[PDB]
C-alpha cells in the first residue's frame, strides 16, 4: 500500500488527472503558471528560470537566454 498520488506544488493537495512535472515537482496544469503573471498553461508551452515558471514573454522578459 505505498502512495501513488502526485500533489501540486501550487496547493500542496493531492494531483489526479494532469499532472506538471517541474522544480522537480508536480503541479495541478491548472496551477502551474507563469512565476510572474500566474498564467497557467492548460494547454500552453511554459518557461523556467532559476528554477521558477515564466511565460514566453516574462521569462525572456525577465532573461531568455541573453
Ligand atoms: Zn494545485
Ligand atoms: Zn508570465
Amino acid at each position: 500500500g505505498s502512495m501513488g498520488v502526485p500533489i501540486c506544488g501550487a496547493c500542496r493537495r493531492p494531483i489526479e488527472g494532469r499532472v506538471v512535472n517541474a522544480m522537480g515537482k508536480q503541479w495541478h496544469v491548472e496551477h502551474f503558471v507563469c512565476a510572474k503573471c500566474e498564467k497557467p498553461f492548460l494547454g500552453h508551452r511554459h518557461y523556467e528560470r532559476k528554477g521558477l515558471a515564466y511565460c514566453e514573454t516574462h521569462y525572456n522578459q525577465l532573461f531568455g537566454d541573453v
